[PDB]
Formats: structure tokens, sequence, C-alpha cells
């Protein structure tokens, strides 16, 4: 840590504070996150899983646990807010989704889940790239109810199988989260802004329909499923994400499939016709 000069605090992660910092030797500017050997082993393995749309883990220092990350200047949440009045142009939305799916496809091919995808851990630069931060840390530390600052961890992007009590969920949970984020960029409003687990579930239910054995085999048997769940009817995506075109609505509906086994994969999504005219605009 004596190798680093903290430049400024740039935020608070789930697990610890994040600083902008400079390497005193190399002058390299990095992001420094300050936070059990099983966790150390898991994180170490993540150091080799490099991809251009994954925020690079440069180093792990343990003496307290410090993670040294590639630095980017802005997060997507701030950009979405800054864009709220005009909306992010479709071509940039399309480019960001395309890149995020490439990041998911890579990590998932290695059987690593993110588990807590949200706008606040997607980072962007002036060159039009977008990258996922905190990938893999959920398996290392778990996903708390509150952050280290007691802030409520958002439920808005949490897949329904997690909410319904499944212990062994899949890479599909990340596709769900990304679909929620996709819808949010398009409409400029959170798709399912739940303020508790049950409110989160019911918001999902009110839009996509209360799931049954027809749409989701095995659902009524899950740990936290209750037969007393109100039965809401499914709404049209035309009503959910106007004015997204039918290619976009088709892809989104597949990313939000209830059955995790049927939910579209990152690799399959990259081949969806929605990305036929994908380009790489700069923000
Ligand atoms: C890793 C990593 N590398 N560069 C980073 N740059 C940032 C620039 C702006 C903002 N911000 O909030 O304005 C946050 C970050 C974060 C970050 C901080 C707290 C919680 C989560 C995240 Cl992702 N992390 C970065």
């Amino acid at each position: 840590m004596e190798n680093f000069q903290k430049v400024e605090k740039i935020g608070e992660g789930t697990y610890g504070v994040v600083y902008k910092a400079r390497n005193k030797l190399t002058g390299e500017v990095v992001a420094l996150k300050k936070i059990p050997s099983t966790a150390i082993r898991e994180i170490s393995l993540l150091k080799e899983l490099n991809h251009p749309n994954i925020v690079k883990l440069l180093d792990v220092i343990h003496t307290k646990l410090y993670l040294v990350f590639e630095f980017l200047h802005q997060d997507l949440k701030k950009f979405m807010d800054a864009s709220a009045l005009t909306g992010i142009p479709l071509p940039l939305i399309k480019s960001y989704l395309f890149q995020l799916l490439q990041g998911l496809a890579f990590c998932h091919s290695h059987r690593v889940l993110h588990r807590d995808l949200k706008p606040q851990n997607l980072l962007i630069n002036t060159e039009g790239a977008i990258k996922l931060a905190d990938f893999g840390l959920a398996r290392a530390f778990g996903v708390p109810v509150r952050t280290y600052t007691h802030e409520v961890v958002t439920l808005w992007y949490r897949a329904p199988e997690i909410l319904l009590g499944c212990k062994y969920y899949s890479t599909a949970v990340d596709i769900w989260s990304l679909g929620c984020i996709f819808a949010e960029m398009v409409t400029r409003r959170a798709l399912f802004p739940g303020d508790s687990e049950i409110d989160q579930l019911f918001r999902i239910f009110r839009t996509l329909g209360t799931p049954d054995e027809v749409v989701w085999p095995g659902v009524t048997s899950m740990p936290d499923y209750k037969p007393s769940f109100p039965k809401w009817a499914r709404q049209d995506f035309s009503k959910v994400v106007p004015p997204l075109d039918e290619d976009g609505r088709s892809l989104l509906s597949q990313m939000l499939h209830y059955d995790p086994n049927k939910r579209i994969s990152a690799k399959a999504a990259l081949a969806h016709p929605f990305f036929q005219d994908v380009t790489k605009p700069v923000p």
C-alpha cells in the first residue's frame, strides 16, 4: 500500500471504499478497493480471467484486503442520470448491451457468475467502451443485505429464482440483471424498483405475470414460493419498453424469461438480430 498515493475517494463499494490512486513507482493511475483464505484463492483465480469488457484486476494485496483495479472515469448510473432528459441514443444503448453481453459470455464460459449486476458497477470511458466491475466478488464474499456503510443493497436487478429461494442458481441470473438494465436505459426509468424482497417479486409478477407451472416448471416447489401469491396477468412488452423496436423487445423478452434454463444465454443473445446494425458510438 505504501506503493500507492491515494488521489481521492471515488465511491463506496459493497465490500469497501474505493479510491483513485497513483502508483508511486510507475505513476500508473488505478482504482484501489480496500476491504479468509478461500476468498483469497477465489479472487486470485479471477486475476487470470481477463477480457476487454471486464475491469482488469491488476493486483491483490493482503496485509486488510486491497484490490488494485484498472481505472475508468465514469459509471453508467451517473451517465444514465445525466442522460435522463434526452435519453441515451439507441445506437449507444445497443453498443453497450452488445459489449456487456461479450463480457458475460466470457466469464460465463469460465463458469463465473457476477450475481450483482447493476448500473453502479458498469464503467465507461470516452472511447465508447463499457466494462463490468466487481465480477466474481459475490462468490468470494457473498451478497450482503447492507453494504459496509449500511446502505441497502438494491434488489432492482435480482433474478426471480434468487428471490424465490434457490441455492444453486446459474449464469442466467446475470442475463436477467442485464435485461433489467437494458429496459432502464431505453425507458430512462428502473424496470422493477422493489423496496423489499416481496415488493421486488410482486413488481416482477405485475409486469411479467405471476409464474405458474406452465411458464416455469418447478416454480411452485421453490423454497419461498407461496400459493397465496396474488395471480397477476402478463402485460405486453409494447407497454413495458416503448418505443423500443420489435428486435429489441424480442431480445428483452428472452432475457427476462422466468425459467432460468430457457432464459437466453449471453452467447445466444450476441447473435440476436437486434445487433445486426450494431456500431460503436462514443458517448
Ligand atoms: C473498479 C473501478 N475502476 N475504476 C473505477 N472508477 C469509478 C469511477 C467513478 C465512480 N462513481 O461512482 O462516480 C465509481 C468508480 C468505481 C466504483 C466505486 C464504488 C462502487 C462501485 C464502483 Cl464500480 N470503481 C472503479
